[PDB]
Formats: structure tokens, sequence, C-alpha cells
């Protein structure tokens, strides 16, 4: 049972409680798109655990490859190369567009997006760093200073220079020109407010195609080139962070490659590592020749080590080889039109959105009115964890709590079906 | 061989460069305390890979637990629970002092400081961080703006309200009391001068037992406690981060434990992931209640996750079953009389400091002006490398270039004897 | 003649250059509404000097006070009360609004806004202070941080926790809201802003009622009100700046008194000493109270100095006794309805606004497409200068160079009536 | 009486308090070197007011000519020059020391640090300013952030970029080399804890060179040059405020003159308006010349201004003309000896120092465990006040009270001896 008493003593006795609250199982053993309790139930991983196994739980060619090096290199002094490394960055530098050619190889998010910060206040010799407003970069320093989706409050001051915009959401406009939703007026508006308050330190702009934590909010069309220019006109670097759109995620190999904008430094995590620590940031040959000409440095205990590069190239030669970008469109096109299809029936579903297989939910009081429903959204959580389906909310400001859902890019026709239809069963309990 | 040329180019086109020079090997495999290259050669790992392979290279018991868990449980949702967080919480709550209670499971040191710096400044309500002027505590953030041993220049202000006080150094001592160095009166004479700059926030204060990147600089006996005292009279917390010197290194499980005092919130990491990344804070269930009635959050990708807490907990029983912290003072006991007969043959040796396993060499000019020595280190590394022996060297202002040494804990006696041999034939040929 | 040369070679030699470049001329006395220069011609001051001469120049009963007093009391120890600093505190009490009780006699508007913003910081516990895009506050510290109309660029990191929001123009409506100019909606959309960067500290909310160095840009109906609500809702405090609009050039003997709403605390400087250096907060006793308990000080070396002191009252007996403020409507009228015309003559004119005896005139390329006028404004005002009108203008980014009017409130019909004829023969010798 | 009912009822409910407390009596006229009450009492200025009237109260000359000016010539726009102003600017140019070419006319001690810190900034391109633990440059913003001697606490985090270093404090040496107080060595090792916190933007360094606030410390032989050596190896300007000590006061025009450092920028202000408000800065004609071509920028509403220019003249030739700078030493010399005597009979007093006419007379409990005098020194204070003498003590942590005398310049034999006369009996009568 997951009602273990000692279990249950020592958790709460000697863990720190670090935002949340625990569910009430024992995680035993996990496999594909399912984890198990200590009673065996079999609990369908909508999330990828915290949006990271791409390639489901255990998977074989990752338990293999993890195998293989574990018991041959490990780890390293930061000063020694070896094969993974090389192979990792080469690959890397091959899938991303043409403009990025050199990474960095690292083991968080919050890691890299520093990383990429950091070069880019070197490189420009400015300071301030600009980020939207629901943004989610990393706990982290520069990283924590730049996300706005929380932890702003109680903490002391944030890092000097930082400004926010507001993100484009389509769902809840509140920009109009002529009658309609401009965002790119709101774009022009946001930027010379920044305008009027820098100092004249514009270094970069830090963004997340596929804003998550914010409620899996898309930058909409022609966004990110408006954004781009912005940027270039005041000679400050674009950074993109694809912890969670990256890797095939929403259909492409990188959500950048669909808008066909490619930024100044794309940093990458979560999927990167399916599941592991590991994470980089790819850069142009001028910017990294500038950086060092400049004497960047970025220590970190393990940068450049053995085991995870192996592990990161094989996720990529996985990927690549089933065709997962591909799958991610098919079963990204199934789950959609399952809810479609679930908002059909209930109207507290008020919007569907997200892109292949990264979609959000946002639950409302109704329909018309867009009203936010206050404490559904954990009735309809709640139910679905009873149904055996793991789910994930979240809920901003001003906005309707929104469920993240994420399975495995290997995720089969069955298990998107199960899936859709616990999600039923447990919307209709509660309400 | 060594020589590659695909590799090498592979290397030169896409890697970006972060500090340092790349050694000219390819590291092909590791075993134990040494690396081997292309060519097969045997490279004596002295620094256990940067600072962190406490049981050596692929350990068969790491290897072994890498194993049963990447197949059975391996990355999960934040809020899921399992026995592998929860026995390594609970163990680390039982092998640190009374006082300690409660641990937060996270991938990195520098996530570990951050976690431990927003605790701190949640539960005090204040914002100001001092740490040591030779500090080192990774480079994200907030661990980044209390770091001030490299990184400071070119990249923008740093987080507002950190201060800084000079670190007691015996070899080269500087404040005087009545004829001798007075480091506790240096003590009272750096918080005077932060009492005045301060603006009524001190939050916490920062160190490292052993200043690693610092040079291998020890607190000297009595400081520890009158660094505490000086915290408790302004409601400071005291933060040590032990990276480097916990989990047996220095011949006590943890450093404080020498010292007799227990810090507010310990972190860990290098040492506890012995290569993997795995990183933790511990504190007091005072303390960690505090922090979540005051809304406390910290979230990351891998926070509780079941594969690098089942390894750290292998790490702990090996360990504590081997008597491997008994085995730092006796094979520190050897490493350092080696060294210190090094000291009688050449006068470039000018200090042999540090404790258990954590040793350094203060390479200067001659041994009564103690004028540090401008190009000879770099010579002797050269030399070494050639000889098979790995080491690395850190040169800080106003100091001799400093060897740091740190071989695995579960090193033998020979490897002790080969390493002190081929240190002295390479210091015998670079002069 | 002007044209001296020793004058001239010293003040090339011996003066720093602030800003903006010197006239041409000696001005050797100054008389009511006009400045002489060394041939003795009569320059029409239509900006009070540096705004502040609210009473023309060299006023007999301003004269003769500055007498009486520099020869009987004149500079005492901070600690020291006298006469005419407790008269003008009693009187600012009882001329402001209810509500504002307690006066603080300084000699600066940027000392003046410090003070207020030091109180607020004290009295909140917080520290983040929000102006608006286009302010003017002075340039020394606090005030400065607080000031976006120029300056920020340069001079390094503005103060921590300074935010901006952008300022209700009318004239170049950007925000909208079915098809209307909705500035209530835009307070509510820079607010929601400000509210996701916050760290949870904000203090105090500055505002001029009518932006002077921005443009002559009056806070539209309805504003203020809810500008106050926002601040209340969220525990702010609402500093007013009242430099220039004080003291009845707006036609009221505050300009808080139109739209009735009460500020926390009132700053007044230029026209308060009309001339000299004089400047004051006025707050509620409640705010003084608490300021009072919590350890506020302000040392200056002027704070409650006789002589100014007695100079400032004096200015409210003449103002109060002649009906100055009056007066200011109805000379105002005149002014307004002879730009007025002056706007129907020349197409150049885009925009007559202020309020009262403070008046901009927005100069714009053609009257639809509403664009700036690139170097016709310094055309106009270098006729002026020639033909005997000192005018004042300035060029913000975004709209077109402003004039900004504003002569003395004992200004007569005939130098409003020359002051208008001399500005057409500008104009028509400028096109 | 001092007892008016109105008056203190006014004064309570009206007047902010800031710092201190009132003294209660009602101060009627002033004249020369005393201040009278309302009952016509005389009490004896030894403070010269805030430190400011060199000349003592409402001096003839100044009389006149404030006379002349504001009938003639008041308050003008900016742009304007004008006899006063370029009289004054080349004056200054002539008597400070060579190097010093240019000023600007301003109204406030604060707003000349401000915009000579504003200056080096531009300048250097730089924005960490250095200043004393215990200095005194003003409340207003960048100046307040440079100062340390009170009102840190409780008002927000500082400007970002500040650091202090310890004064040297010869009195109370806590800073030994080989047995003996060795304030250059306290500068060296100051300064390399500077260098390890700065991010690199050492842009200036401000200092005082007698610490009035502070506790009339002043720096010792050689400091000075070893101060400006500092900078120059940094690239950092070096701004010396001599509000206190400008103007004839130590017994040399200005005290940079007695160590025949010349600094980068001069401030001066208190002695300079002699009562009024009037202030300035002082730079070599490169710092301004580059500093315009940077588009320096300083406005206030009385910058140039001719009124309190005419002033500051005036002063300067009755200081010339009747040889107040000599007679500071003389009458200097005469005081010091008084105090040294009154020293001889009480020993409560630990120390006399100071130079000229500004001098400090330390009160302890014990000349040799210079234990602080707790309650004592307002005792001292309140005797004297009954018996007429008006002083002013200060109280800084860990140093015993500190009376800051300094009387006007042209105080007679008479007063300096009825004044030590008087501090003997308030003495006699306070233990
Ligand atoms: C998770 C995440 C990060 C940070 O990754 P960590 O491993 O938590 O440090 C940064 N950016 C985005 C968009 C993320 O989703
Ligand atoms: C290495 C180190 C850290 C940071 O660890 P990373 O894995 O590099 O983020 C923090 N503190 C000390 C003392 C360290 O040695
Ligand atoms: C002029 C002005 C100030 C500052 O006054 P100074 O005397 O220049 O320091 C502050 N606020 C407003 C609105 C001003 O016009
Ligand atoms: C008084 C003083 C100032 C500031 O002058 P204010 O008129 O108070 O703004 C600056 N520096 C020193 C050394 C002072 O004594
Ligand atoms: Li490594
Ligand atoms: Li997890
Ligand atoms: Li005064
Ligand atoms: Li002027
Ligand atoms: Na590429
Ligand atoms: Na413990
Ligand atoms: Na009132
Ligand atoms: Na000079």
């Amino acid at each position: 049972l997951n009602d273990d008493a000692t279990f249950w003593r020592n958790a709460r006795h000697h863990l720190v409680r670090y935002g949340g609250t625990f569910e009430p199982m024992i995680i035993e053993r996990a496999k594909g798109s399912f984890v198990y309790d200590a009673d065996g139930r079999a609990i369908l991983d909508f999330t990828s655990g915290q949006m990271s196994a791409v390639l489901g739980h255990c998977h074989p060619e990752i338990v293999s490859v993890i195998g293989e090096y574990a018991g041959k290199l490990d780890h390293l002094f930061s000063g020694m190369l070896s094969r993974p490394v090389v192979d990792l960055a080469t690959r890397l530098a091959n899938i991303t567009p043409p403009g990025l050619d050199r990474a960095l190889l690292l083991s968080t998010g919050a890691e890299s997006n520093e990383a990429a910060i950091r070069m880019a206040k070197l490189v420009t010799g400015k300071y301030e760093i600009v980020g939207f407003a629901q943004s989610w970069h990393g706990m982290t320093g520069a990283a924590a200073s730049a996300t706005y989706s929380a932890g702003r409050k109680g903490v002391g001051p944030a890092a000097v220079g930082s400004f926010a915009i507001p993100a484009p959401f389509t769902y809840r406009p509140r920009f109009e020109r002529n009658g309609a939703y401009d965002y790119l007026a709101e774009l022009d508006y946001a930027f010379d407010l920044i305008d009027r308050q820098s100092s004249g330190n514009l270094a970069a702009f830090i963004a997340e195609p596929i804003l998550s934590s914010g409620g899996i909010i898309e930058l909409p069309d022609g966004y990110m080139a408006a954004l781009k220019r912005k940027c270039e006109a005041r000679g400050m670097l674009l950074i993109l962070d694809e912890a969670q759109t990256g890797v095939g995620r929403t259909g492409t190999m990188f959500a950048c490659q669909r808008d066909g904008v490619t930024p100044d430094i794309l940093t990458l995590s979560k999927t990167l590592g399916a599941g592991l620590p590991l994470a980089a940031i790819v850069t142009s040959a001028a910017i990294e020749e500038r950086a060092h000409e400049l004497g960047y440095l970025f220590y970190t205990t393990h940068v450049s080590d053995p085991l995870p590069a192996a592990v990161g190239l094989r996720v990529l030669d996985v990927v690549q080889r089933d065709g997962l970008v591909a799958r991610a469109n098919v079963m990204g096109d199934r789950l959609r039109r399952g809810l479609l299809d679930l908002m059909e029936r209930f109207d507290c579903i008020g919007d569907v959105r997200g892109r292949g297989l990264l979609l959000g939910v946002e639950i409302v009081k109704d329909r018309r009115t867009k009203e936010p429903a206050d404490g559904l959204g954990a009735k309809i959580t709640r139910e679905c964890m009873n149904l055996g389906l793991s789910m994930n909310i979240v809920q901003l400001p001003g906005m309707g709590g929104v469920f993240r859902i994420a399975p495995p890019l290997t995720v089969s026709e069955d298990e998107i079906d199960l899936g859709l239809s616990l999600l039923g069963q447990a919307i209709e309990r509660a309400l």
C-alpha cells in the first residue's frame, strides 16, 4: 500500500517543502507512458514527468547507453574532452538552423539560461535584460530575475536592469487597434516604454516560443519576426529558451524552425536530457569568437561530462531515427481533436491551445464571460488522479486554470485515447 | 592516437570555449584513480575529475545502482515521492549534526546555494548577503553574486546587497594586532565595516569551510565559532557550502564536524553525486517550518528525482561501509608527508596546506620573500601531464599559483606514491 | 553691447556647460515681465525665468522683505525655530486642502521630492517607486531615478525598484478600447504590468498634475482619482509634485484642488520661492506621526531657515491679497484665445493645451499627419528672440517640439498682447 | 518670552519633525557671532548656524549686496548669462589651484555632489562610487548613497555600486603594522578589498578633507596623496567635498591647498553662500570638455542665477580683503589653546582635534580607557545653552560624543574668550 507509515513519517520529518503538495502515493516503478504506485496501479503520465521524458520512462535505448557509459566514462575534469561531448556538440550544430554552430554542454535549464545571459552581456557590453511578464526561465540568479511567472515576491530586489513586457495572449486580448487585437502594435507600445526606462544598456531579450509555465501561450504569427527586428534595431541579442519546446515536441525539431526566425543564442534542457540532467546553449561562431576574445568563462562541475552527453546523443538518434517529430504531429492531432470534442461536451472548457504534443486547456466558469473557474480545476485534477491520469494545472492571475498536457513523443494511440477517456470522466465527475 | 583530425576539427568548429584550454588528448575510458587516453596511456586523476569523483571513476557499486534505477525509476513529476528520495533525505538528516533535519534534493552546487540563499531571505525578510572575497559558490545568479574568486568583471552589476569580507589567510597574513596575525580581530574589523554599509537588511553569511577555488585556504581555529557569533548577533543565517569538503574528504563526514559549529543551512553537491549531478540543502525543522509558512518555493526540473537520489544513497553507503572517512585521514597523512618531503627538496614549494585529502601546494619564487612564481606553475603542470599526472593549478591575485590536490577517497597507497614520484620528477624537470 | 570680449572670453574659459547653449546676450537688469540686455533692449520673459518668477522680476514686496530679513534674521542652526518658518508652515497647512497639515521647509524641488520619497519608504517599509515615462522631478538621486523625461542614459544604473508607466496623452493617443482612447483602461493595463514586475514592495507613486518638462501634458478628467485608487489598493502613497503648477499658476491655488484628489504628500518649489530657493513638502498629521515614530531624518543646510521662509510667506500674501489666482484664469483665457487665433492663421500649430497660465503649443509638419516639425521650432524660437520674446521649447521623442508658455501671474493685458504679436511675427518670419 | 503659546501650538501642529528636537526658544534676531531669543538674550553662535555663516550673521556687506541685487537682477532662465555668474566662475577658477578652471553654480551641497558624481560617471563610463564609512555628503540621491555617517537604514537599498572604506582615525587606531597605526597600510588593505568586489566599474572616490559629520576627523599627513595615487592607478576621479572646509575655515583658502593634492573635481557649498543657498563644482578644462562632448546635462531651477552668485562673489571679496583666512589661523590658535587648557582641567575631554576654526572635542568616560561618555555630552550641551553658548554634538557608534566647534571667521578675541569661559562653566556644572 501507499499508506506506509514509516515512509510517510520520514517524509514529513525530513523533507523540505518546496511548493505544491506531495501526491499521496509512493511511486515504485515507471515504464513508457506510465508510472506505478505501491499498489501496482498504473498511472498515465500525461506530463512526461516534469515535462521532460520525451521518450517515456526507462526507454531501453537510454537504459542501454546509461549502462555502457556508467562503467566506461563518467565524469572528467572540465578541460578534458571526450567523444560524446564533441559528437553531441557537432550533432547540435547540424540539426539546428544555419547560424547556430557552437555548443556548451551543461546540466540544467537555469544554467543554460545563465550561460546565455552572461555571454550576451559580455559580448554587448550592456546589462539590461528584457523578458515576458509571464516567463519561466528557472530559479537560479539571472534566469530567476528574467522569470516573471512566479517567485518574485518576498525574496528581495531582483537583478538590476530587468524589464518585462506583456506577452501576446490571443485568448484574452487587451490591446486593440481599430477594433482588433493588434499584437504587433502591442509590441511597439511595450518597446517604447522600455526605451523610456532603459539607461541605454539593452543587452538581450529572452523568450520562450510557447510560454509553458505562463499558461501554454503561443507567440502568434509574425510575432517572433517582429521581436527579432526590435532587438536588431537596438543592438540586442535574442535568446530563445526551448526547454520545453525543443527536441520535437511541437512538431518541428525546434520551435524556431516553424517561424523561421533563428535566435542569436538557443538554450535547451528538459527534453534534451529526456529525464536526466543535461542542458546546452547553441550560438553562432561569430558570437562565440567574440565572447572568447572577451574572456568569456562559465565553469560548472558537470560541463562537458561524458555520461550525460552520451545520453543526449542517444536521445537525438532515437528521435531522428524513429521519426518522433512527425509522430508528434500525428498524435498531437489526435489529442487535439479529442480535446475539442470534450469542449463540445462541457461548457467549462474555454480554450484548447498549444502545438504538437504541448497542449493547454483553459478551464472557465462560462464560455462567454470567460470567467476563471474558482476551484473546478482542482476538482478535475483530483478526479483524474483517482481515475489514474496524471495531470498538472497552472493558475495565473487573471486567467482560468490551465491544464498542461504533454505526453511522451512515444505515446501510443491507445494511451491517447485512454487519457482522453479518463479526462472526460473526471470532468463529468467534477461538476 | 590523440591526434584525430576529425575529432579536433569538430572540436574547434563546434564547441563554445568556456575558460581554460582543452587538454590535447582524447579521454576514452576511466577507471578508479585513472583516466586513459586514446593511446591507452593511463593518467592518474589527482583531482577526482572536477573535485567530485570521491569513489573514483566507474565504481562498481555506483555502476550497479545507476543500472538498477535507470531501468526501473528515472524521472518523475516534482510532486511525486519515491523511496530513494525519502531514504536519502532521511539518511542526510541522520548523518549530519543534530539541528540539521530536513533536506531538499537538487542537481547542482549553484542550485543548492540558491535554494539556501532564497530560504534565508524569505525567513529573515532581509536581502543582504555576505561572503568571502575569495569565495566560489557557482555561476548562477545569487550564487554568482556571492562568488568573489572570479567572474565579477565585464558582466554588469552584481546582485544588490552583496558584501564581501577578507578571508583569514595564515600563509600571507595582513592584519596584525600586537605583533601577531590576529584573525579574530580582522573579523571584527571587517564586520564593523559591513555594519556601516548595510541598509539594515543582513540576511545571511555564506562560507566554505576550506576555500577551494580561493587557493585551498582553511578557516583557522576558532574562526567559525566567532563567525557564527557574528551572525547570531545580527539575526543572520549562516550557510555552509560543503561542495568540496563534504562527504569525508577532509577526514570528517562534514567539515563543520571538526569545528563543532553547526550551520543554519548546509549545502552539498560535488562529492554527494560522486560525478553525477546531485545536490542538496539540509536545514533545521524550525527554519523549514517557517519557510513553508512563508510560502517558500523552489522548483527545478530534477528536484526529488529517483535516479540521482538512488545514486547519492549508494555513495553514502559505500563511504560509511568502507570507512572511507578514516581512510581519508590515513591517505591524507601519507600524501601530506610526501609533499612535505618535496618541500624539503625544492625551494619553490612555499606552503603545504589543507586537510585530509583536500590539499594545496603554493608555488613561490623564493621561500623567504614568498614572491609568487611567474610561469613555473604552468611548467610544472605541463610536465606532470607529460609524466601522466593530472593536476590543476589556480592562480589568484597576490598569491603564488596553487596546486589543488584531491585524489579519490579510494586512492591506494601505491597511487599516492606514484603521484608523489611523478610530481617530484615534473618539478625537477621544470626548473 | 552684448559683445563684450572679456565677458565672453571668461565665459568660454570658466563655465561648465550644463545643457543647451548660452543665449548670446548679457542680461543686466530685470523688472516685472521683462529682462534687459546690455544694450537696454527689453525682452518679454514669457517663461518667468525657469518657470519660477510667479510675481515677475524684482517685485517690490519681495524686494522689501528680502531686505528686512537679510539684516535681521538670516540663517540658523537646524534646531532653532523662528517666526517665519512657523508662520509659513502654518500658512501652508491652512491653504492646502484638509488632510495636508504638516510642512518641511527646504531649498529645492529635488530636495522636496527626495524628502517625500524618503518619508514614503520609511512609512511603508517598502522601496519601489512608480512615476511617469515623461516625468521631471529633478536631478538629484531618487528624484532623478523617478525622472524619465531626460538624463537616464550614460550615467550608470538607476535606483533599484524604479518603474514607469506611460502618461495619458490625449493629443497622440495610443491605447484604444472600443474605438476610443481609453485612458483609464490604459491605466489598468499599465498597473497590471507593474504588478507583475514588482517584488512586492510598492511604496509610492510620484506624479505631476501637468507634466511640464514632458510637453505640457495634462492628466485628463477622472485620471487622478483613478490613480489614487490604484495606489490605495496597493498600500502606496501618492506624492504630487506641484513645482510648476502650485501657487496659482493653473487657476487654482493648487492643481490638486481642481480634481478634488488630495495627495498623501504634496511637494512645492519653483513658484513657492518666486525665483529664490525655497521648497517644501506638506503631509498629513498621521503620516508625519508615523514617520517620526519610525525615526525619519532629513537634514539639509538650509532646512527651516528664516530668510527664505520670510520670502515664501510674502509670496503667499501677495498672491492671496492681489487675487492672482483669479487673474491667472482671466489672463490665461486671454493668452489661450490668442494662441487659438494663431492656430487659425498657421497650419504648423498642431495643439494648444495647458491650463491657466501654464500653456503648451505643439508645433507640427502638418495638422493631419501630426508629423513633428523638424527644425521649425528652433527657427521660431530664434526669431522670437530677435523680436524680443523669450521662449522655451522642448522636444521629446515621438512628439512635435513644444513651446512652454508661462508668464508671470502679474502679467498685464498689454504684455499678453505684445507677446502674442511677436509670436505671430516670428512664425511668419520662420516659414 | 520664548513661551508663546500660539507659537508653540502652531509648531507642534504644523511642522514635520526631521531629526533632533527643536530648541525651546524663539530666535528673533541675529547679528555677528550671536543669535537673540525672544527675551533678547544673546546666544553665542559657535557653529555659525549650520556650519555656514563664515562672516557671521547679517554682515553688512552681504546685506548690502543682497540688497542691490534683489531689486536689479534676481532669477533668470538657465540659458541666460549675467555678470555675477561669469565673475564668480572666473573668481573661483583664479583662487583655486591650477588645474581647476571651470565652475558650475548651484544651490546646495547635495546638488554639488550630484553634479560632480554625474560628470565622473559620464566621463569615465563607469558607475561605482567609493566613499568613507563616516562620510556626509548630503541627503539627495547619489550624494546620499555615498553618505555613510547616518540615514542608511530603513529606507530601502542604496545606489548600485556603492562601496565604503574606513577613514583614517588617529585617535582610535585599529590597523597596526609593526607596532604602529599604519594608515597607509590600512588604505592598501581597504583598496584590495574594493578591488575584489568591484565589477570593474570604478568611477570615482568622494572624500571630505576633514570629516565633519563623522566626528571632525582629519585625514592624516600623506593620506591624500596616497589616496589620489590609488585613484589614478584605477582610472578613477577624485572628488573633494569642501562644504565645510572651503573658504578659509581651516586656515587655507581650500583644505586641499595644505596637502598640495588638487582633486579632479572640487565641490563647495555651506561656506560659499555664507548662509544663503549657493553651491558649486569646479573642474579642469579637460574634464569639462569631455563631459561636454559626451553630452553632460545638469539642470536645476537655480543654476546660474544672478542673486546668489552676486552674494558668493561678495563673500570672496570680503574673505580676501579682510584677510579672514589668516585670521582663521590666529583665532583658531587662540581657541585651540583654550580647549587644551580645558583638557588640563577636566579628565572628560579626551581629544582636541581639527584645524583652523573647524575644531572637534571628544568627550570620554576616562582618558585612558577612552570609553565614550554615556549621557555627559548631552548634559554639557544643555548647560551650555543655559549659559548662552550654542553648541552641537555628534555621536557616532564606537566613539565618544563630539563637539563640533566652528565660529565665524569674523569672530573676535573676546567672543573666543567668552565661549571658552561658558564652556568651562558648563562642564563644571555637568559633572
Ligand atoms: C524548466 C525550465 C527552465 C529551467 O530548467 P531547470 O532544470 O528547472 O533549471 C528554464 N526555462 C524553461 C522555459 C523551463 O521550462
Ligand atoms: C563547485 C562549487 C559550487 C557549484 O557547483 P556547480 O555544480 O558548479 O554549480 C558551489 N560551491 C563550491 C564551494 C563549489 O566548489
Ligand atoms: C524643476 C522641477 C523639479 C526640481 O526642482 P529643482 O530646483 O530643479 O531641483 C522637480 N519637479 C518638477 C515638476 C520640476 O519642474
Ligand atoms: C552639508 C554638507 C553637504 C550637503 O549640503 P546640503 O546643503 O545639506 O545639501 C555635503 N557635504 C558635506 C561635507 C556637508 O557638510
Ligand atoms: Li567533466
Ligand atoms: Li522528479
Ligand atoms: Li537654519
Ligand atoms: Li537662472
Ligand atoms: Na545549425
Ligand atoms: Na542531523
Ligand atoms: Na491643509
Ligand atoms: Na584654479
